[PDB]
C-alpha cells in the first residue's frame, strides 16, 4: 500500500486508492502532547513513545507554541502525527509506503534547487521507531519526498508550453508560500515562502471576537464561523447569542484584509506569468482579491472548492 | 445584469459575473411563511406581496408539507424566494434577465422532448408583481428555462463522442433524478425521475436521532453533522455532547444506505453509459456507492466538490 501524506502543521492531509477502485482522502490534526492520556472509562485514548519521549492525541491541545513550525518537519511529533493519520484513516494497519511533503523553502535552497539534505533528513525521521499502549502502529517502509505546491500545479502545467508560467499561491494554517513554474516543468522561475501569515491570523481574531478557549476544542466553531461568514442564516444558529455577529464579522473581515494585502503585496515581486493556481486550505479566503488583481482571464485562473486536498492530490495523481 | 438561478426547492443557487470579472456563486434558502413578519426592533424582515397574499422570509420555518414540490415550480412561493435570494445576494437592486430551471420530467414529456406549455408556465410565473415593505424588490426581465441536469454535464459532453454517453445523478433535497445524454448533446437516451427520495432523508433522520426541532433552525446542525460525519473529533464538538455521537451516526448511516440502494436499483435501469456524473448537494452521500457499483475507470468518473453548485455553474458557463 502507498499513501500520499501533505503532512502540514496544522492538518495532515491523506490520499489513497483501495482495491475497489475508491479513492480516499483523510484530514487528522496535529495536536499532541508530551505526555500520555489518561482513561479510567472506555474512551479511547491514542498514547504513543517515540525516540523515548511520550505523546498522546489531545483534541484540546493549546494553540500555544506560535513559533517556528519549520523545524516540526523534522520533529519526532511530525512522525507521531502521521502514525496516528494512518491510524484513523480506516485503513488496516500495515507496512506502507509514503511520499510525504517539504515546504518549497526546505526542498529547495536559493538556487531553486533540491536541499539534499533536507531531503535525506525527512527520510531518515520516519525512520524513527514508534509503538501505540494497547495497538498496532503501521510500519513506514519506503518514503519519497515531493515539495509542496508544484505537484497542485502540475496537471495543468503539463498543458502550458514552456514559455508560459503558472502562478501558485498557496495560503496555509500558518504559512503562505507563492512559486512560478514554467509550462511542463521547463523550470522553477521562482519562489517566495512566508511562514509569517497564515489562516491561524482569521481563527485567532474569531477566537478572539467570541473569546474562547485558545485550544483545539474550539478550532471548529472558528473555523464553522469562517467558513459561512457570508451566511448570516447560518451564523445567527451558530454563534452562542447575543449576536456579536457584528463584531466577529468584524474581526475576521480585519484579518481577512490582511491576508489580502500581504498576498497582493507579495504577487507584486512575481511577473511575467500566464496562469494563476489558488491552493491550500486557505484559497477561499483570498481568491477573490488575486483574481481580481492579476490579469488573467477566468479560462487560466485554477481554484477548486477542495483547496486543502489540492496537494496531495496532485502528489496521488502524479505518484499512484 | 443576467443571473443564472437554479431554484431548487430546498435552496436557490444564483451565479453571476461582475465588472472585475469576478464571478460570484450565492444560496438563499425557500423558507417562507404565507403572513408578515412583525419587528419591534432594528432586526430586519422581508415581507412581501405577491398576486394579493403575504409572505415574509422566516429562518425557523416549519418542515411541514412535504407532499408535492413540483407544483411548488409554478407556484408564488417560487416567486418570492427567487426575489429574496436577488435581494440577499449581494447585487444593487435593478433589472435583471435570468436564466431558471425545471425540473428533467417538467422540462420533458415522456418523449423526452421539451414540454413548451411547463415552460411557458414557468415563464409567466416570474411576470407575477412582487413587493417589499421597506425596500425596492429587482424587476425580472427576460427570463430563459434550461432544464436541470444536462447543464451541469454540458462541458464533459462537449469532450464525448457521439457515440458515448454521460450518466447524470443528481441527489437533491427532495429529489433523485437521473438522465443518459449522448456525447455533444446527440440526443437524449433515458430519463428517470424521483420524488420520494432526498438529502432530507437524512437530514430528517439527524433531527430525529437529536431530537431537534423540525424546522429550519435546526436545519444547519443537521447538515454539519452530516457533512463533518466521519470527523469525530468535529462531532464531539459539535453534538449537545451525551455522546448520542454513536445514535446519530447509527441514524444517519442508515438513511444513506437507503439512499444508496434506491440509486443503485435505478441504476440498474440504465446501460450502456460510458461516463459517470454525480452532481446536487447529496453527490457525496453517494458518490462511493456509486463508483463502487459502475463500470468506469477513475478519468471517466466525474463529481466536484462544489456539487451543490454544478448546474448553476454548468448553466452559467452556457449562457454567460
Ligand atoms: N475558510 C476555509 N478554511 C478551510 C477550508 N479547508 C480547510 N480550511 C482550514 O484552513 C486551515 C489551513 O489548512 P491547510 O492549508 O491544510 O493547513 P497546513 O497545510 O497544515 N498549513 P501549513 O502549510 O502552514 O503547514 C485549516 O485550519 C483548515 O481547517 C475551506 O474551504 N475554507
Ligand atoms: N452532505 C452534504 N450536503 C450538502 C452539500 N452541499 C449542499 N448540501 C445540502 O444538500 C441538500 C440538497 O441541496 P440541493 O441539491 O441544492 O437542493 P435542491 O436543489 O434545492 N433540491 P431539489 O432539486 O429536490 O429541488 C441541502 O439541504 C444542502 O444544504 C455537501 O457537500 N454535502
Ligand atoms: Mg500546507
Ligand atoms: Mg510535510
Ligand atoms: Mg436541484
Ligand atoms: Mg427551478
Amino acid at each position: 500500500m502507498l499513501v500520499f501524506i501533505d503532512d502540514g502543521s496544522t492538518n495532515i492531509k491523506l490520499q489513497w486508492q483501495e482495491s475497489d477502485g475508491t479513492i480516499k482522502q483523510h484530514i487528522s490534526p496535529n495536536s499532541f502532547k508530551r505526555e500520555w492520556a489518561v482513561s479510567f472509562g472506555d474512551k479511547k485514548v491514542f498514547n504513543y513513545t517515540l525516540n523515548g519521549e511520550q505523546y498522546s492525541f489531545d483534541p484540546i491541545s493549546p494553540d500555544a507554541v506560535v513559533t517556528t513550525n519549520i523545524a516540526w518537519q523534522y520533529s519526532d511529533v511530525n512522525v507521531v502525527a502521521v502514525h496516528h493519520a494512518l491510524l484513523t484513516s480506516g485503513l488496516p494497519v500495515s507496512e506502507v509506503d509514503i511520499v510525504c511533503t517539504l515546504p518549497l523553502t526546505e526542498y529547495y535552497d536559493r538556487n531553486n534547487q533540491p536541499n539534499t539534505e533536507n531531503i535525506e533528513r525527512k527520510k531518515a525521521n520516519f525512520r524513527k521507531k514508534i509503538t501505540l499502549n494497547g495497538g498496532d502502529t503501521f510500519t513506514i517502509k519506503d518514503v519519497k519526498v515531493m515539495p509542496e505546491s508544484i505537484p497542485a500545479g502540475y496537471e495543468v502545467l503539463q498543458e502550458l508550453d514552456e514559455l508560459d508560467s503558472l502562478l501558485i499561491i498557496d495560503l496555509g494554517g500558518t504559512t503562505l508560500d507563492i512559486s512560478q513554474v514554467m509550462g511542463k516543468l521547463s523550470g522553477i522561475s521562482k519562489i517566495y515562502g512566508d511562514s509569517s501569515l497564515g489562516v491561524s491570523l482569521v481563527t485567532s481574531a474569531v477566537k478572539d471576537a467570541l473569546s474562547l478557549a485558545r485550544t483545539k476544542g474550539s478550532s471548529y466553531l472558528a473555523d464553522d464561523i469562517i467558513i459561512h461568514r457570508k451566511d448570516n442564516n447560518y451564523l445567527k444558529q451558530r454563534i452562542n447569542d447575543e449576536n456579536k455577529i457584528s463584531i466577529v464579522t468584524e474581526a475576521m473581515n480585519e484579518a481577512l484584509r490582511k491576508l489580502e494585502q500581504r498576498v497582493l503585496n507579495t504577487l507584486n515581486e512575481f511577473s511575467g506569468y500566464t496562469h494563476v493556481m489558488v491552493i491550500g486550505g486557505g484559497a477561499e479566503l483570498i481568491c477573490d482579491a488575486v483574481k481580481k488583481h492579476t490579469q488573467i482571464r477566468d479560462e487560466r485562473f485554477f481554484k477548486t472548492n477542495n483547496s486543502q486536498y489540492d496537494l496531495v492530490n496532485g502528489m496521488y495523481l502524479i505518484g499512484n
